[PDB]
């Protein structure tokens, strides 16, 4: 009843997202857009939820932790509970899908979760491609006189692409109001691949922010009791 959303920064074109336990990059532009988005609501009542991995979440600096106006849930093979609070602001799991089944019920929820962000983890992405309905991903391009940073973790452009579609054209409309943007949608050809989505540049990077969104199904079975 609760969207579930995706939301990752990636260099193509194979869409690399961190080395070494950190980010390949630096770029105060796209951490804006970031926090502008997970942080922002429709409803001033709500909150949206950060769901991260373990991993992810001691790669973040300990001032910016937890990150602020967001319920942070942590999940861990090694914690007790489906969901818990341990913390102000702070939630453990022991199993992002039950996780997610314990958040969508309106009883504890009590309706004031607008969305629940998945915010990273390569372990964690490869396990949300069925679980989120959409997803948030900067496309990241090295300009010409730019070196291409190294990289050891990456999004499943695969599984994405099965269960996906490049919604950008919504980009705008999906997005909480109060967020501006620098730029009008641009389509633009690199690497073979099409790029859609609002056009940046810092330091020697060109960036896009985009939205995917699930594919049609079939109807082939609803329960009856
Ligand atoms: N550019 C971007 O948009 C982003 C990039 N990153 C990058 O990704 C890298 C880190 O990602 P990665 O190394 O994959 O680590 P993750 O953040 O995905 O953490 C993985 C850990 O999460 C826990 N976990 C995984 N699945 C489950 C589950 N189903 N139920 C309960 N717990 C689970 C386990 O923790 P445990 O071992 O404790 O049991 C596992 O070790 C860093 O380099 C970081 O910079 C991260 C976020 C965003
Ligand atoms: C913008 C990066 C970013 N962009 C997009 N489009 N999606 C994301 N999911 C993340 C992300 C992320 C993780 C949680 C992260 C990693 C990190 O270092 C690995 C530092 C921060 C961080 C430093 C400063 N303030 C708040 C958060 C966040």
């Amino acid at each position: 009843k609760v969207p579930v959303v995706g939301i990752v920064a990636a260099l193509l074109p194979e869409m690399g997202i961190g080395f070494q336990g950190n980010l390949p990059w630096r770029l105060a532009k796209e951490m804006k857009y970031f926090r502008e988005v997970t942080t922002l609501t429709n409803d001033n009542s709500k909150q949206n939820v950060v769901i991260m991995g373990r991993k992810t979440w001691e790669s973040i600096p300990q001032k910016f932790r937890p990150l602020p106006k967001r319920i942070n849930v942590v999940v861990s093979r090694s914690f007790d509970g489906e969901l818990r609070k341990v913390e102000d602001g702070i939630y453990h799991s022991n199993s992002l899908r039950n996780c997610l089944t314990a958040l969508q019920s309106s009883l504890a929820n009590e309706n004031k979760i607008e969305r629940i962000y998945i915010i990273g983890g390569g372990e964690i992405y490869r396990q949300s491609m069925d679980l989120a309905d959409h997803w948030l991903i900067t496309k990241i391009m090295p300009l010409p006189e730019t070196t291409i940073p190294q990289m050891d973790t990456f999004l499943q452009k695969q599984e994405l692409e099965q269960r996906f579609y490049d919604n950008s054209d919504k980009l705008v409309d999906f997005l909480p109001s109060s967020i501006q943007l620098e730029g009008r949608l641009t389509s633009q050809e690199w690497n073979g691949e099409l790029v859609k989505g609002l056009p940046v540049q810092e330091k020697g990077y060109q960036f896009y922010f985009t939205l995917y969104t699930k594919k049609l199904e079939h109807h082939h079975h609803h329960h009856h009791h």
